[PDB]
């Protein structure tokens, strides 16, 4: 299954905690807890606001979201070990919720959420199981929500090169153009729909976290290993890389209901 492909290869245990490593505390997702201000920075929720987070990792984003406007936050994360370890740094707060399933099957009440915020968590779905995604999330949403997605996005397909193939394919992303993207989001529907190719700021955040790697790496060494390291260095050296070229592309999204 797709979970057991996650839980026993990028996201062991291990893995997670390689990942937390570089992009901070409690995330592993693009930019960690710097990217998820600037991303929240024109979003507006309050105590009353229930947010869904698909892909909520370690919990980071749904703790940020819980903290700044004391909204209600449900995190689902196909990955058991992942919600588990999410839980664990989340006590005493009713107001937050990790959960273990499979977004695709989950079931949630037609306009119930004021917010679906996902955080590069998308491109480990089929391109008919993005579709699929977009058309609940639409349901989901309240009359008056929005829709806020980050993700990894990619040049069109008969330009990627031999490495970043084969990146692809391990990694099993299906990575479609940020155009192609944004036009999902209006065949479901959504309103309003802003694209927003950032690829350059996901650079300048890849390379911060590159620079914390290097300065950290005797720290990194007594927590994994060298092997661990060079593997995490030289796969954010590809990515600074295929980012400045605009190969390997990230993509912001949002849109409302109505
Ligand atoms: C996709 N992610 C941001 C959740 C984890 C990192 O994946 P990758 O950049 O090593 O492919």
């Amino acid at each position: 299954s797709d979970k057991t492909f996650l839980e026993n290869n990028q996201y062991t245990d291990e893995g997670v905690k390689v990942y937390e490593f570089i992009f901070g505390e409690n995330y592993i997702s693009s930019g960690g807890l710097e990217a998820t201000k600037k991303i929240l920075s024109d979003i507006e929720l309050n105590e009353n606001s229930k947010v869904l987070d698909i892909g909520s990792g370690l919990g980071g984003g749904c703790m940020y979201i819980n903290e700044k406007y004391g909204a209600h936050t449900h995190g689902i994360d196909i990955c058991s070990n992942i919600v588990n370890m999410a839980n664990e740094r989340v006590s005493g707060n009713n107001k937050i919720i990790f959960e273990a399933n499979d977004i695709l099957t989950k079931e949630f009440p037609e306009n119930n959420f004021d917010l679906i915020y996902s955080r590069d968590a998308i491109l480990a779905l089929s391109l008919e199981n993005k579709n699929k995604l977009f058309q609940k999330c639409y349901k989901w949403l309240k009359p008056t929500g929005t829709l806020l997605i980050t993700d990894y996005c990619a040049t069109e397909k008969e330009n990627w090169d031999d490495e970043f193939k084969e990146y692809v394919k391990q990694r099993k992303y299906t990575l479609i153009t940020v155009e192609e993207y944004a036009d999902i989001l209006t065949a479901c529907n959504f309103k309003n729909v802003v694209s927003k190719d950032l690829s350059d700021y996901w650079n300048q955040l890849l390379e911060v976290e590159h620079k914390y790697l290097h300065e950290n790496k005797e720290e990194f060494l007594k927590l994994f290993s060298e092997k661990k390291f060079i593997s995490l260095d030289d796969g954010w050296s590809r990515k600074i890389k295929d980012s400045k070229r605009k190969m390997q592309r990230w993509g912001y999204f949002k849109a409302t209901k109505n």
